[PDB]
């Protein structure tokens, strides 16, 4: 049985991915964010309940990719040092999740925080995306698995990194563009920052093994990427609808989900399937 | 589907864990161990073989404790807090894996190093004791498990954590104790500090899980763990005769491995099984 053995490569790409999460390796105890109060009690009702809906949403998405996506994926590969980046991409994800109830604290009291929680575990739209996206995990639940079965697990986790976050994460950075909620807005930054290289490495390793199917798998794996894109967007569009309708965003969060769908087929070799448009300004300077 | 929350705790240890764990974060960027040479060409042939040897021994059971131990087991855990804590223990099992190359590549040249993973992944006891202990983990690719399979894998992952490490730890230990590869020595005792308090963890959760067992449950399992200690300990003395016979240390290796066997037992709410024996006075050194 072997071992891993970073002496001899397996591959041209993991041990820089290897470096780089370590690299942006943190933890929220790095941030406070007791100074955000100031402008969280000038934002609206409606608009901290937006907030905090969507914290909700993205909470339960580092939840199921850190504990599903990232070690049912890792557990099927024959590459020890991918496998490796893995598992320390999954208990980023722990990490990340851990940051947003540390957000919660400041933003919320113990009952509210708890009121969000259980609106996201009975939201319809919620259940809908995430039982989507962890089909594909749970499918590996089994010894042996097919390399079509991989391969849209993998799929299904860079669309979870680089395309479904994306309607939450709009807010902290169109906020933070703003300079309201400007802390929250630095972790929410900071998470980003691991999901774009998750995304990216995830995409590589889908390649790999596209590149090993049959003709007749590879369209087989097309059409199922191509139908779950639009599967999710439906439900994103739903989404944004609900969240965003009250504070006047939801064409906007739409240009984004859009713009980060795109990236998400980059990352898997594939072309955008929606116009380019430029991302939002605000959004770019809460990026900035 | 629940996202985790953490004002609401879900037990009341997990969140001292997730802390130390992050607290005892490292890296092996962080000890260069260059300065080992002078020590390492002190040593014959035979110490160092046998050094080469267990060090390979110790990379594969990291391998599989990131690789399969913490993901399988962490997917099948209800509570999300002591999930994330697993997936961060998980991680850090590749750190410690990706630190015996960091030594390897100042101890031998690179040929040398392949043929040490080769002879790991052909050796016949390591392959036997490494598959005992991955088929408990192996038994969870599967949908739904039952709470006796997750209690096995469980008492599996602390008889690797707080026993089947040590007839390999013995040795760094017991050199780092007479001032020899010192450098290499405190990347072992950093990770036995995080492997201690894994064993303690995930002994934690089975004690939960066998308690809520039938009474029927518990008596196979509990018949099973007894069985699987003992089946270890035969393989584990095969293992030391076959690795310090040359340099005159199996008995001081088996009283090693013993008294970790007991700390794994307490580590599972069970009693010892083997007599009690003083740590021996150079490897308390070690640890020094
Ligand atoms: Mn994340
Ligand atoms: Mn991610
Ligand atoms: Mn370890
Ligand atoms: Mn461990």
């Amino acid at each position: 049985m072997r071992a891993v053995n970073w002496n001899k490569k397996e591959d041209d790409f993991s041990l820089m991915f290897w470096k780089q999460n370590i690299a942006q390796f943190w933890t929220e105890e790095e941030i406070a964010v007791s100074s955000d109060k100031n402008t969280w009690v000038q934002l609206s009702k409606e608009e901290q309940i937006a907030y905090k809906r969507v914290l909700g949403g993205l909470t339960l998405l580092d939840t199921k990719q850190g504990g599903e996506g990232m070690p049912l994926v890792l557990v099927h590969l024959e590459n020890l040092q991918a496998k490796s980046v893995l598992a320390f991409m999954g208990a980023m994800e722990e990490v990340h999740a851990k940051s947003y109830s540390h957000i919660f604290t400041t933003l919320a009291t113990e009952e509210e925080i708890d009121e969000i929680f259980d609106w996201v575990d009975t939201h319809p739209l919620l259940e809908k995306k995430a039982g989507i996206i962890t089909s594909y995990y749970r499918r590996l639940l089994k010894p042996e698995v097919t390399k079509k079965e991989l391969y849209m697990a993998m799929v299904a986790s860079v669309f979870l990194e680089s395309y479904l976050f994306y309607s939450g994460f709009f807010y902290p950075l169109y906020l933070a563009g703003q300079g309201k909620l400007t802390a929250s807005g630095e972790i929410i930054n900071l998470i980003i920052r691991d999901e774009s290289i998750h995304g990216v490495f995830v995409g590589i390793l889908a390649q790999q093994i596209f590149a090993e199917l049959s003709a007749e798998d590879q369209q087989e794996v097309q059409k199922e990427t191509q139908e779950l894109l639009m599967e999710l967007y439906e439900i994103e569009m739903a989404y944004t609808e609900e969240i965003y309708t009250s504070i006047g965003l939801v064409e906007d969060v739409n240009r984004f989900v859009r713009y980060n769908a795109n990236k998400g087929l980059m990352n898997l070799g594939l072309e955008p399937k929606f116009e380019e448009e430029e991302i939002n300004p605000i959004v770019l300077n809460g990026l900035r």
